[PDB]
């Protein structure tokens, strides 16, 4: 009887006699370095092995309570049960307090030549070297559920297993930060994060406590102007920069100290999302980002990304127009070059999410010799956070001893005990000993040990902002005027919204008010959005002047100062029973050629049959795959395929979609007279229609390389879709 | 200049001289014996001095203490650390299911007396006001993801009763997936995101999850009820409720019956539909617990 | 300049036997699971001092200041990671059995045990089954005293290659309750009173006796423990017991009701009261030191493991219920079928990361055992996991190294606080992407059944009328202990109950004590000035369990076997002793076994009259005489003469003869005890001029354990 | 170290570790939250008007005495206390 | 297992059907594995013929002969629908 055999235990096999995603020692077991080969040993293969309880009791029957008889009562004594659903129970640990939601990698990172005049820094000293790096993206705002193409700050954490210690570089994919002082962080937070009494709204700053405490704190108006932007819409965690923010020190070993700041520069290059895209994949694939980075692993479209640093020596440190320990202030790279120092790849993803990104923890305190802290007020606040709350995240002090947290170099000491204590010590607990010859010992300077740089401290004890600190407007206006025409709207389009969403008039026009001391034509096209008349006084506020001789830096702008790369892109290929096979073996061949990845996208899934007999693998409906998951659009030919997709209002509303969001189409035959039958304008240069297929593809490809049809913008706003 | 005082300590008005409150701001009216409990947990900061946990007021929240004003952090500073501290534990975890949710107060009254299948207090006195709290929420996704998904909803009501506090933890639909107890971890495992990469969030639309529906056919009658509309309702107002299980109840001669518990909408019981439901998890990703609590700040109370 | 030093980074060199860590003493003593623990091990020689990051720390003296007088800086990493671990050290302790001590070993079976259990590791004698076991007090905390009056728990982790079983057993084989739900009542109890919290490590106070007075269930186990056998003198010599009827289950599918036993191969021997309160005085960690030394001395632990085995259809035949915690089976009818042997042969190295983290509970059975209906065990069943949630941090405790099993664990469970596992398949079953790896077992390649034992009745809460029989094993108990062992069970309820405030509650609980025997009333409420109406003294006696009466095997003295190997023996010498007479005592106490340890007024090396240096284990102040087991003196006219002058050594052998302790005397030694205020040398005083003959005599007393006798003139000593 | 001995950092609201002043913050959740808060939990805010406020040091705002600080970063044990 | 999938299948509404097969044919057309979607498209053979094949067209699964003549339930104390 097989429905009963259902539902008692289960001897025989159950598998029957696209590759779907899968842990990185199944798809990528050839990507190795030394700390994934550290894991290794807490791996298990369950091939042949028995069920069984945690004790190894072996288990007979996972389908039923034991219970008075088979229709009665669950005993107490039944331990597999009260183990199993008591292990269930308690799966869950608190989510990181920020950056909850987050997707981690492996992969290493090779200096380029040693950087030996500049950093003792071990990992930073031979090019042969691979160092073992764990990295995690994130969201800001958001609970570990929330959707990824967000508008929010990116987090970017990547701790380097070096020989010399763990080394923690955690950062933003913005080069500033929102506020000054550690001290106003759980209050800035507070503020953006939902509110206290609703718990509304998940994943946006759009609500009144956010915009409120901004219209109070002018010093959050720059890294605000950088979320506003395109750059708070990232097409990829591939496809954005990255800022330690911070200035750090580098020490050599001659003791001299240079002021640093970390980069990171995406090979891929730099793509945003447009808002109205990044909302609706937020509905249709709240996990975009986090999928996204998993395949381009898998499909080898490898993450690559170079660490910069822009180096400062310590003479020149009051040269500039602003304190380069002040964290809402960047460092123009026209004024000081980031130099590429290293090249960081991430090749591997984990096995288990939970063990591995959801455990790992990072803090900024976690440096190495040839390292130092600078004076930055919000760093310092920074160094005891992130230890501290790890206790209770981690469940207690020794996180370290979780193996995803495990340095790869010895790390003996006289610490002892904790929750979950894993290493078992058997010497002295205490220095000095003699007992065990004071082993472990201290280790000197000039063998390693780590020593703080002597900087001079002088002034009176106090809580007091520095003087060099109050300058709130010029890096806004900096950031205004070195954005083109449509960076600039897209920023007003940013303001506007969020501010739409703003219940209490006044706190709409104290952040209009704001926008008056950086830019005029902000302010006023902000305004206009939210039917506020500015005063003429307010069009008459002073503007800030230049940085060191800067009006603008190409650098700060997205779409002009950075490359767009055709590699990895998505494309979705329309079709239905009865297309041509030959467009679309050829389409497809084309666009693998570029690496970009075609995908089919049918009235249904499985199998469709070409005008000639043969069946096509299709990688899933239209209805499932909507054109905000695509970087582009390609219609191939066939009469039944066209006929049945002018049927289909899915499939119409993909042109109709994609052609608003600025996006290439490419029409083949009679593809152009489904375009034609849509309310769409003559076809602009991002339009692409021709018959031989192999040469529409081609073209095709060329226009996805200027990523977005920003001409397109003003027409389709007129759209009906 | 007044740039300047944005980063000193604030000493002077900031409001100058209806988006959604807490409840007591807008329904203080609204009473029952359980709210009344809270109130003495309540706080009426209006005039209060800034304070650290100890009772020590505070002279300026916007400085860490330095060493001089560019100067570096001092262990000294109680204030920060106590500040940063209490920030940094803030998260407790989230449940292992229904991490998504949203709740409110209120109170239900029994029609006439039970007496004759319960000696339950609470369905003995219809001029009693038995105070409720509710929660809604979905099944499968964190405590971030969005209301309107394809899912069971739970709905949860703690009455506080004068003999006890009675949980009635049902869901939206009269039956669960599953049989036994001990199959939980398995069905809850193969329906949330799947272990190595925890995608996909508050969707049972995975490989995993059918994979277990079609080894174990015993889930196929609630499967259907979330393949219907009833996995996308359109409010919490407007579902039914069921505890599924079958309970007893006991009279005061010692008779048992039989009882299964529903909660019947008096607002009915209406649906999205597919598209437009995941449409909105993209523009209101909050729609439901929104919608709880704007229709009572309007006065469209929930009632069942 | 080297004052200096000592506030400057150490970076030169620092540096009969101590206590060190089991690898370091016994590290050829070796099994499956130790060598499992060898991957959590640390080697420290020649490493650095590093961070938990493994940076390495040049200054492990100075904070990170302002200048050398400054403000210390919230950048200090190193500080603050150092102080924030030592912040988090502390664990909260076990409810129960907070105070205890661990060590590891192995079991090996006889015989296989077929024809009863199918269970692994008791089917194979050439198997050696790892161990780890912990000794513990029940009432005290972390800190309390290890010679306390006091049930003794005693749980054995056996790692299995078909899982971990755990046998969580007491040193008396019955309980204080007979259902679960009264647990936290008789704790509550027992433990220090909830305002003061006082009396630590005592049940001698009100909250006790009064639960007692009013559940005369707990009578039987009361006795046990107001016997000697609460004063264990060492946990290598006392008896084990899992209370519980178990079944067994073997390959036919035939069950066998089973009750565990561990005899000692040491014999079981006991403390007397007024010795053991001044040792909880004189060195807390007695237990504690006797077993780690008995290990690093060779004196390893022994236990015989015992099984009573009852046919299935043989339940019913007894005068109680054998699924009643509170009774026990006497061996005179089911005797104890000793099946295999323990051996405890290694200390651990890191207390907390062993002893303190280590997780039992009885529901961790294996196949071949089963629970009974017993109402005590099966509360318990629920209750040892639950606790180790919060004691040790969440539900993967099993991960602790201490907590592995040594055979494979697979399973669908993931996540929960400090995973250490990497599991990269199905999370569930069935599943088919993995071919629904792992699978489950077919009870006849070992997977886990339940005996289909019958289960008739109606749910309801009650106690069952075959349990209702409070005072005929305390009786049988009472009849079968010699006098001397009859005496100080009275004198156990005497002291604990005048520490009794309330009058009412003594009254109660003598009361009681007429139910049981009326000379033990009587004798108690003499002792108490109470005096008993006449109704009470005729109160109703109970009547013979299956025709008996007594039961020698209840008596410690008259029912079991005391050794000599491994006891200890105080020898009293000052500088001038005659050095022969300790060279000759010495190889008379190794021939036996036996432990001379040499007591004198300073540390270091006595000078003998005949020049040579000895070298000495202590004070006599150090080391007071409730530390051993005899006191021998040797002659040396210096030594002597200097031990009459020393308070100390004098009050030695008035307490030593006071505590019913065989002393040595060795000519002009004599003239010590005789200036003392101790009446003439009895049987336990042993007087000589040859130190060899004198120290054969000496040890030939010893195998008595105590000079009974003596006990009566004993208690007008002033000592 | 109370944040793993007493459960986190709510301990300052078990009854024996209460002020018995005021005690007004911008402080929020955490495990075993007793109190209910209903208003803004930031700082500036003016949804609530500022409420609770910062107090000047001549209203009893608790306020650092600016003492000197004067020397370099390091390690170092004062050779002061050496005796 | 059957018998009241059935009951509910036959309870809705024509609207509600399609709903019902837009529920499987959605969430089955994210599976990638495709034994999975066909077996949960056999179970769907015991509950109602015309589900399955609605179902199965969508996902591009042809139903064999013996699938489309596996047995259904009956009804359920007389009950082949409830307006509930
Ligand atoms: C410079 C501005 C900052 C940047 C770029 C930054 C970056 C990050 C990032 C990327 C994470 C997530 C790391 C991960 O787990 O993947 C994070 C977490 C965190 N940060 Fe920040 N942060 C900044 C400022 C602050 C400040 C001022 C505080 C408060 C003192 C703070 C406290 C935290 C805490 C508590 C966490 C959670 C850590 C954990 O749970 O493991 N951060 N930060
Ligand atoms: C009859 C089917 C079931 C229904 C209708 C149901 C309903 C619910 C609901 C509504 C909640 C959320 C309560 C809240 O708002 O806080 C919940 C939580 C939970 N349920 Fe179930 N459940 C069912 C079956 C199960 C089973 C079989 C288990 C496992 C034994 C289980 C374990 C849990 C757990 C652990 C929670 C989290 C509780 C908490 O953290 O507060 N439930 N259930
Ligand atoms: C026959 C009666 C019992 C015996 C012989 C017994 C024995 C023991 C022993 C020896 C320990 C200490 C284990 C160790 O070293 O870690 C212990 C711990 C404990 N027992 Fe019992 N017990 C009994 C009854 C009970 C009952 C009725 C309960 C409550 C239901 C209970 C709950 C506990 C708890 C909670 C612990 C602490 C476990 C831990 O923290 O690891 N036991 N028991």
């Amino acid at each position: 009887n097989k429905a009963i055999s259902t539902v008692e235990p289960h001897y025989e096999d159950t598998a029957p006699a696209v590759e779907p995603m899968m842990p990185g020692s199944d798809k990528t077991p050839k990507n190795r370095n030394e700390k994934l080969t550290q894991l290794d040993k807490f791996r298990f293969a369950p091939q042949g092995e028995s069920l069984r309880t945690n004790q190894g009791v072996k288990i007979s029957d996972n389908q039923n309570s034991l219970k008075s008889g088979a229709r009665g009562s669950t005993l107490l004594e039944d331990f597999i049960l009260r183990e199993k659903i008591t292990h269930f129970d308690h799966e869950r640990i608190p989510e990181r307090v920020v950056h909850a939601r987050g997707t981690g990698a492996h992969g290493y990172f090779q200096v380029y030549e040693s950087l030996a005049s500049y950093t003792t820094a071990e990992f930073l000293q031979d090019p042969s070297v691979k160092t073992p790096v764990f990295v995690r993206f994130s969201t800001v705002q958001g609970s570990r559920g929330s959707a990824d193409t967000v508008r929010d700050i990116r987090g970017w954490a990547t701790k380097f297993y070096t020989k010399e210690g763990t080394f923690d570089l955690v950062g933003n994919n913005t080069p500033v930060f929102f506020i000054q002082d550690a001290i106003k962080f759980p209050d800035f937070v507070h503020a953006v994060k939902p509110e206290p009494h609703n718990e509304i709204p998940q994943g946006q700053s759009a609500h009144d406590t956010f915009w409120d405490y901004i219209s109070l704190q002018p010093e959050t108006l720059h890294n605000v102007m950088w979320v506003m932007s395109d750059r708070g819409i990232p097409r990829s965690y591939r496809m954005m920069e990255g800022f330690g923010i911070h200035t750090y020190k580098m020490i050599n070993a001659e003791g001299q100290c240079h002021f640093i700041r970390f980069h990171w520069k995406p090979v891929y290059g730099v793509s945003s999302l447009i808002w109205d895209e990044a909302q609706l994949l937020t509905g249709c694939d709240p996990d975009f980002h986090r999928r996204e980075l998993w395949e381009s692993i898998e499909a080898g479209d490898y993450p690559e990304y170079e660490l910069g640093l822009q180096i400062i020596p310590e003479e020149d440190e009051h040269k500039f127009d602003f304190d380069i320990l002040d964290p809402t202030k960047l460092i123009p790279e026209s004024l000081v070059p980031v130099h590429l120092v290293g090249k960081m790849v991430l090749n591997r993803n984990p096995d288990n999410y939970f063990s591995e990104t959801e455990q790992v923890a990072f803090c900024p305190g976690n440096i190495v010799p040839g390292i130092d802290f600078s004076d930055d007020p919000l760093l310092q606040g920074r160094l005891f956070s992130y230890i501290d709350t790890q206790i209770s995240r981690l469940g207690g002090v020794n996180f370290h001893e979780i193996p995803i947290n495990k340095p790869i170099c010895p790390f003996h000491n006289h610490q002892r005990d904790g929750m979950h204590r894993m290493s078992i010590s058997g010497t002295a607990n205490y220095e000095p000993n003699s007992i065990n010859n004071n082993w472990p010992r201290e280790a000197p300077p000039t063998e390693g040990g780590f020593t703080t740089y002597p900087q001079p401290v002088n002034g009176y004890k106090s809580r007091k902002r520095s003087s060099t600190f109050i300058d709130f407007y010029s890096q806004p206006r900096l950031f205004w005027l070195s954005q083109t025409k449509v960076e600039q709207n897209h920023i007003v389009g940013g303001f506007s919204f969020e501010l739409g969403k703003v219940v209490r008039p006044w706190i709409r026009e104290r952040v209009v008010n704001q926008l008056t001391y950086i830019d005029h034509q902000l302010a006023q096209s902000v305004a206009d959005n939210l039917g506020i008349k500015l005063s003429q006084e307010q069009l008459k506020h002073p503007l800030p002047g230049p940085i060191n001789g800067l009006s603008k830096d190409r650098s700060l702008s997205m779409y002009d100062g950075h490359h767009q790369i055709l590699k990895s892109r998505q494309v979705a290929i329309l079709a239905a029973d009865g297309v041509c096979g030959d467009a679309i073996d050829n389409i497809m061949k084309t666009l693998k050629k570029y690496g970009v990845h075609g995908k089919i996208f049918a009235p249904h899934v499985g199998r469709i049959t070409s005008l000639q007999g043969n069946e096509i693998e299709v990688n899933g409906t239209i209805e499932g795959n909507p054109s905000v998951m695509v970087d582009a659009v390609i219609i191939p030919d066939g009469e039944d395929s066209i006929d049945s997709l002018m049927k289909n209002g899915n499939a119409k509303h993909y042109v109709i979609q994609a052609f608003k969001h600025l996006k290439a189409i490419g029409l083949q035959g009679k593809a152009f007279k489904l375009y034609d039958a849509l309310p769409l304008p003559k076809p602009d240069e991002g339009i692409v229609v021709g018959d031989k297929a192999a040469d529409l593809a081609e073209a095709f490809c060329n226009v996805m390389r200027g990523h977005r049809i920003w001409s397109r913008e003003s027409v389709a706003q007129e759209i009906a879709g």
